């Protein structure tokens, strides 16, 4: 069995790189802070290298570690993330805004020396230019919200799908629905979890002493959905 999850029992760096093009707007993001799974907290800054990020932030929250998630003591055996650590796990998402553009991105995310990493590449395809993505016609929030986890055993991994309810300025709604799947990138053993969801919460700001396009988050993950008989 894997002795991943002991590596999350402290404070652990966090690096993100994301390489992007949105209908050929192309843009990096670098972000870094740390992780607290004991907690399930992420404290992040993230930067857009390049500029001017061309989709608004709020649309890559999603995509900017799940192994941080804090599952409870009852169900450590169902935490596939932690399990392939220090190797890592793809992640692959295709994510569609109704009514608008998708986009599709592969990351890995895995230990590289004493700092979690996350590299992720994306494309994004078919945007309307002056839609809500490309017009940047959303708030600057992230709604809380539980995403279900499956196990998929014929690929030993986990895959979720999940809609994610962006906020629009003249209070719509985008939906940009998440199908997700990851896979483990070494050859170790993985828990493959039981159902069960995840249950997140944003809050982005902005660093007042930062010029740069930039995203401030503090995200909080707690994994839930497990019944906790009287068995223990």
């Amino acid at each position: 069995v894997s002795k991943g999850e002991e590596l999350f029992t402290g404070v652990v760096p966090i690096l993100v790189e994301l390489d992007g093009d949105v209908n050929g707007h192309k843009f990096s993001v670098r972000g870094e802070g740390e992780g607290d799974a004991t907690n399930g907290k992420l404290t992040l800054k993230f930067i857009c290298t390049t500029g001017k990020l061309p989709v608004p932030w709020p649309t890559l929250v999603t995509t900017l570690v799940l192994c941080f998630a804090r599952y409870p003591d009852h169900m450590k055996q169902h935490d596939f993330f932690k399990s392939a650590m220090p190797e890592g796990y793809v992640q692959e998402r295709t994510i569609s805004f109704k009514d608008d553009g998708y986009y599709k991105t592969r990351a890995e995310v895995k230990f590289e020396g004493d700092t979690l990493v996350n590299r992720i590449e994306l494309k994004g395809i078919d945007f309307k230019e002056d839609g809500n993505i490309l017009g940047h016609k959303l708030e600057y929030n992230f709604n809380s919200h539980n995403a279900y986890i499956t196990a998929d055993k014929q690929k030993n991994g986990i895959k979720s799908n999940f809609k994610i309810r962006h906020n629009v300025e003249d209070g719509s709604v985008q939906l940009a629905d998440h199908y997700q799947q990851n896979t483990p990138i070494g050859d170790g053993p993985v828990l493959l979890p039981d159902n069960h969801y995840l249950s997140t919460q944003n809050a982005l700001s902005k660093d007042p002493n930062e010029k740069r396009d930039h995203m401030v988050l503090l995200e909080f993950v707690t994994a839930a959905g497990i019944t906790l008989g009287m068995d223990e």
